[PDB]
RNA sequence: GGUGCUGGAAGGUUAAGAGGAGCGCUUAGCGUAAGCGAAGGUGCGAAUUGAAGCCCCAGUAAACGGCGGCCGUAAACGGUC
């Protein structure tokens, strides 16, 4: 988000999932049914790092 | 991909020519009536064989030939026919 930018594991229901867009589509195109090798952070800077 | 060229019969389509089943027409004669009829002669000839070629399979574009549309996103990328 333009603000409201953040990372965590939300717990309550995000609802309405309507058409996704092209980039979620090819995000389950490329990601879906793999693993998580580990999760680090460049340096100390705001950027986060994910090995799929 | 289609058409040309080259190569390949696994499988169908295959002509003429071989092949002759069988079915008509006549009658020596059996028959009260209408029909049946051997041997010949004379027409139609079904099955079975019978190559190239065609359907098919591959390659070949300095062979013939062709190299598209809609909607987004900043040539390029994404969705669909």
């Amino acid at each position: 988000h333009p603000s409201y930018s953040r990372v965590h594991i939300t717990a309550q229901a995000y609802e309405n999932p309507s058409e996704p867009p092209m980039f979620c589509m090819l995000l389950r195109k490329h990601i879906e049914g793999g693993f998580i090798e580990k999760i680090e952070q460049a340096g100390l800077d705001r950027i986060m790092i994910f090995h799929i």
